[PDB]
């Protein structure tokens, strides 16, 4: 089980795509819904997501049949096209997955962030970062739902340093793009989706708190989060969720106006990557970084509540934390930092001292030492 939402609003989840082409944006959205009484939202909701996990795995797609059958049926706890819950703006969140991921895998942070009041817009790549997506190679096409689907692409190491900022330059305007597509279903555009849903995108008119717009993302999503973020002034903070500093190009390093948090995890952070961090930091700015201690780079996706916990350590989806306990300070912390960045008027200021890393669980900064 994918853990329930600790916040005090329902959640209801949907799936976004406009256009219908490669160059479309492609989201699952979560957000506070009026309803609780929906079928629950199909974790993994195509065989050629399976497919690609396997490729990306390095296993045959077979194995990805096997994957299908132990997972096809999975749901998540997020009440599937439910209305929106009407009277209130919502401040947004758009976050970026990592590299073998896609859309619907960190929902435990999605659904999280919408029981305290957020609507997640959760972009699916198309930069070949992504396990798989797909899209539709023309209006005909999406109409019949005769999808295209676009799988991970693997690297020569020669290939690596220009591909991995090309692919980190393309999901930061996959996060711009998305965020003026919400605004604007927001002011009102009619927008098809290009996916037959029954979710009603006109209830999100009048539904965004405007101004209150944050970028969120783990491992490449968390480089994605600081490209953003110096690219689209719109986003107001960002949190990086065990960031893989190696796609950024030298330059964004100096240019990160807004507030930026990185939480970690204890055994996935290294030298390379931590001297990368420390170079965003500069005297006028807003920088914070905690270490979740016993956690490993899987403890902020979904796969580290998919499987029980011996064969979940022996995968590396676990770490020495309960998991539950770990995605509860990652997603407490967040929630108390974007109260203050986004000057919110809720009750997330009572996780202040994890913004600090002061917990039991928690260590301020990073355990890593760097020269
Ligand atoms: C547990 C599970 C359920 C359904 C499909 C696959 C798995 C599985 C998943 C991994 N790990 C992965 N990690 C990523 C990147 C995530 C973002 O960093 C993609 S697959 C290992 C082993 C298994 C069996
Ligand atoms: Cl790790």
């Amino acid at each position: 089980k994918i853990p329930r939402g600790n916040g005090p609003y329902s959640v209801g989840c949907t799936d976004l795509m406009f256009d219908h082409t490669n160059k479309g944006t492609f989201l699952r959205l979560y957000y506070p819904s009026q309803d609780n009484d929906r079928l629950d939202t199909l974790w993994i909701p195509n065989k050629e997501y399976f497919w690609g996990l396997s490729k990306f795995l390095g296993t045959h797609w077979l194995m990805g049949n096997i994957l299908r059958l132990l997972f096809g049926s999975m749901t998540t706890p997020a009440n599937w096209n439910s209305p929106l819950r009407p009277g209130e703006k919502y401040p947004l969140v758009v976050f970026s997955h990592g590299l073998g991921a896609f859309r619907t895998l960190y929902s435990a942070i999605g659904i999280d962030l919408a029981s305290h009041g957020f609507i997640v817009a959760a972009v699916e790549h198309r930069d070949r970062s992504a396990s798989a997506t797909y899209y539709f190679k023309d209006q005909s096409a999406a109409e019949i739902g005769d999808k295209s689907w676009l799988y991970l692409r693997t690297l020569k190491q020669e290939e690596e340093t220009h591909i991995r900022n090309e692919q980190v330059r393309q999901r930061a305007k996959e996060c711009s793009q998305a965020l003026s597509l919400i605004l604007d279903i927001d002011h009102g555009k009619p927008v098809k989706n290009a996916l037959d849903l029954k979710f009603d995108m006109e209830q999100l008119k009048d539904s965004i708190d405007r101004e209150k717009i944050a970028v969120i993302g783990h491992s490449f999503g968390g480089a994605t989060v600081i490209q953003t973020l110096s690219e689209d002034q719109r986003f107001r903070c960002g949190i990086a969720l065990d960031a893989w500093m190696f796609p950024l190009g030298d330059e964004v390093y100096s240019r990160i106006p807004q507030p930026l948090f990185f939480i970690n995890s204890e055994y996935f952070q290294y030298p390379a990557n931590i001297i990368k961090m420390k170079k965003c930091y500069s005297p006028d700015k807003e920088r914070k970084m905690i270490t979740i201690r016993g956690s490993v780079h899987q403890n902020f996706a979904d796969f580290t509540f998919a499987t029980g916990k011996i064969i979940g350590h022996m995968l590396k989806l676990k770490g020495d934390i309960d998991s539950n306990v770990a995605i509860d300070l990652s997603n407490k912390a967040s929630l108390a930092f974007l109260q203050k960045h986004l000057g919110l008027h809720k009750d997330f200021d009572q996780w202040d001292c994890l913004i600090e890393g002061d917990d039991e669980n928690l260590i301020p900064g990073t355990n890593i030492n760097t020269t």
